[PDB]
């Protein structure tokens, strides 16, 4: 059978590795075949989502940071400081949030789009050429960034200066110093050797990279009572499947840039360094408010809710 499906990184990274935990239990319990459509083929993130709404992709994974376009209220996860850093914690979030698994899903179908799950890739590093130890050490860093709204205004509240770019762009771009900050979790960091082109990783805690997988509305809702549960069964025993190898990624892939790159200086901002960062924070989730209107309010307080309940 057809059924395609394409993610926005490698196979060997942490999204191929939910898409092939999905092909396997797609086709372990039917006769359907999953098609995987890695990054490299079809194209960037933006492309791909165009593809999964016009019906030549069936199943497709796109990151709020560049959906926050298009449903407002998806920039949530890029207030500062909001989602927790425990990784237990916040794997329990994702899998039992009334906020992901029941106030998105209609708002994705908006658009089109069958929401699956929601999961996360890990704790986020900023990496720069220059030393970032304070807020003011970003001061005029042309800094890469997923393309939303709110993201880019939390880089504006750190003091730097935003630029919303595409992935492959990214590494061109740092090599030729066209930008020279650039944020993402530690396994995709050294997955793209991107500390061939930076000097300079820094840990602030400021967030946690989480993603979306969905399926085209119109395919999903054309399939069997039976086939649809086959999806949501595979779904999340990928997400149980992934929330345990993107933890042991975290705590394992920085070694590797280390020696590939000794180098390579690594902070870990202590709270007290940390203070102006969260400062910060407050005042990005007063801006969210102010765009996303009352319906965006009612998720964050949901949202909150759901942390504190697990
Ligand atoms: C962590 C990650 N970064 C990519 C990006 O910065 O656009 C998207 C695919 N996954």
């Amino acid at each position: 059978d057809t059924w395609r499906y394409a993610f926005e990184e490698a196979m060997t990274d942490v999204q191929g590795v939910y898409a092939q935990k999905f092909k396997e239990e797609i086709e372990a319990n039917s006769d359907h075949e999953i098609q995987l459509f890695p990054y490299g083929t079809l194209g960037e993130s933006a492309d791909i989502m165009e593809q999964t709404q016009d019906g030549i992709l069936q199943f497709v994974d796109q990151s709020p940071g560049f959906t926050g376009s298009l449903i407002p209220e998806a920039q949530v996860f890029f207030v500062p400081y909001l989602l927790p850093t425990d990784q237990d914690h916040l794997a329990r979030f994702f899998k039992e949030s009334k906020a992901i698994n029941d106030m998105f899903k209609p708002l994705y179908a908006d658009q089109g789009l069958e929401l699956l799950n929601m999961f996360p890739e890990g704790e986020v590093a900023m990496t720069t050429k220059t030393p970032v130890t304070t807020c003011s050490d970003l001061d005029e860093v042309k800094f890469r960034v997923m393309t939303n709204p709110l993201l880019v205004e939390s880089y504006k509240a750190f003091g730097a200066t935003p630029t919303p770019l595409p992935w492959g762009e990214v590494y061109g771009g740092l090599q030729t110093n066209v930008i020279q900050g650039q944020e993402n979790p530690t396994f995709f960091l050294y997955s793209t050797k991107i500390y061939e082109v930076t000097d300079y990783i820094t840990y602030a805690g400021h967030n946690n990279f989480t993603t979306a997988v969905m399926a085209n509305k119109d395919f999903y809702d054309g399939l069997s009572a039976e086939d649809q549960q086959l999806v949501q069964n595979a779904a999340l025993a990928a997400y149980d499947h992934t929330v345990v190898y993107q933890q042991q990624a975290a705590d394992t892939e920085l070694a590797k840039i280390m020696e590939a790159k000794p180098e390579m200086q690594v902070t870990v901002l202590t709270d007290e360094q940390r203070s102006c960062f969260k400062e910060a924070a407050a005042e990005v989730e007063a801006k969210f408010i102010e765009m996303t209107g009352d319906s965006g309010a009612a998720i964050l307080k949901q949202m909150k809710a759901d942390l504190a309940a697990t």
